[PDB]
DNA sequence: ATTATGACGCT
């Protein structure tokens, strides 16, 4: 009773772009402003895949990783803006440096975690604490909170709703307990109204955010109400939520272990997890698993927000997929060029830009009618921000996997290129 | 033949 922690210590946000891509190229161009459109790569294959999506468009049914010419099928208006193409590539330049203005307005607040190219986590406890103070007492007014929803409420028209329910949250608080979760939850949340309204005034960007008092929980109440929206999921909330929760939901139970948690215990939803022991979890899952499934289905997970806002790793990938695999010399050797010269871009710009050097460089290639993504992964030294000597080195470093007897066999369906181990420059 | 990335766990 008193000794079971109940994981409710920390404030954590996750901030998320609403179709980013598509934002930033609406941004740019106003013509697609308020347009069922979609961002797509390549345009000879079947118009191009797409990539990133407008919720005009996704009320159509468009979606992520379809055709545009299938698209264009269920949504006979959608306005298209392509990717830029450079040496041969997808370029995602634009996009990297829109991330960037928005991750700079966020750790304006607090530290942030660079989660995604579009989203990052936030540890607002220290933030709530100088804020609840701040107050001295003061109670919250909804006036504070004009596009949150509070998960679960209420309970016993779309704005109506959510009004009511924030009416409910907010009589049900004691605002002078500055200990409480709930109230932490709730500055909290007033802080991310702030954060999101700094993102569109500065950038013009419209993003979604989850509040909560773990990653996990703040990722998953995110989703709830998009785009524009934010919502606020409770500790008290949780078992309600959970109780219909697909696990496939969760993040990193969307995969195999998530269908092996579904098949072995014979479950649905995240709920049903809080009927087993740990050690029967950690049985069939492991010890680590195990241990965070037991606490994750009552709503407790321990993962910190890392004070990380770059990427740790930067990287360069072409897939040559049907005929267009590389079965020569001079075609494998053009093509690693072209990927290490774009690298040397990014990698100079990043080394000016961050003060720091990779010094790893990975090389990853698919053969043709290999079963697995990477047919092979190889690592050799990066000494030097040069294209020719980067694309040099992953020559020297794969090309024993070639069978001939000028010729590449099998052909290469996919290359690879990425600079990793960064030291302080 | 949806692709381009990037974090992280396992061994
Ligand atoms: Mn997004
Ligand atoms: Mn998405």
């Amino acid at each position: 009773g008193p000794h079971m922690a109940t994981g409710q210590d920390r404030v954590v946000a996750l901030v998320d772009m609403d179709c980013f891509f598509v934002q930033v190229e609406q941004r740019q161009n106003p013509h697609l402003r308020n347009k069922p459109c979609a961002v797509v790569q390549y345009k000879s294959w079947k118009g191009g895949g797409i990539i990133a999506v407008s919720y005009e468009a996704r009320a159509f049914g468009v979606t992520r990783s379809m055709w545009a010419d299938d698209a264009k099928k269920l949504c006979p208006d959608l306005l298209l803006a392509q990717v830029r193409e450079s040496r041969g590539k997808a370029n995602l330049t634009k996009y990297r440096e829109a991330s960037v203005e928005v991750m700079e307005i966020m750790s304006r607040f607090a530290v942030i975690e660079r989660a995604s190219i579009d989203e990052a986590y936030v540890d607002l406890t220290s933030a709530v604490q100088e804020r609840l103070q701040k107050l001295q007492g003061q109670p919250i007014s909804a006036d504070l909170l004009p596009s949150t929803y509070i998960e679960g409420l209420p309970q016993g028209q779309k704005e109506g709703m959510r009004k009511q329910g924030l009416f409910q949250w907010l009589d049900s608080l004691q605002i002078d307990n500055l200990t409480s979760p709930d109230l932490q939850l709730t500055v909290g949340a007033v802080i991310v109204e702030e954060m999101r309204a700094a993102i569109e005034r500065e950038t013009g960007f419209q993003c979604s955010a989850g509040i909560s008092h773990n990653k996990v929980l703040a990722k998953l109440a995110c989703g709830l109400n998009k785009p524009n929206r934010q919502t606020l999921v409770s500790h008290g909330s949780v078992p309600q939520l959970f109780s219909q929760m697909p696990i496939r939901k969760i993040r990193s139970l969307g995969g195999k272990l998530g269908a092996s948690v579904i098949e072995i215990l014979g479950i649905e939803y995240m709920g049903e997890l809080t009927q087993f022991t740990e050690s029967q979890l950690q049985s069939h899952f492991g010890e680590k698993n195990g241990s965070w499934l037991y606490a994750m289905c009552r709503g407790i997970e321990h993962d910190p927000v890392k004070p990380r806002q770059l990427p740790k790793t930067i990287g360069c990938s072409k897939n040559f997929p049907g005929k267009t695999a590389l079965a020569t010399r001079e075609q494998v050797q053009w093509w690693l060029l072209q990927l290490a010269q774009e690298l040397e871009e990014r990698l100079t710009k990043d080394r000016n830009d961050n003060d720091r050097v990779a010094t790893q460089l990975v090389v990853s290639i698919r053969v043709q009618g290999d079963k697995r993504l990477s047919s092979l992964r190889r690592c050799c030294a990066l000494t030097r921000y040069d294209a020719h000597k980067m694309s040099h080195d992953a020559f020297t470093v794969i090309k024993n996997c070639n069978t001939s007897g000028t010729e590449w066999s099998p052909p290469l369906t996919m290359l690879f290129l990425c600079a990793t181990k960064f030291s302080a420059s």
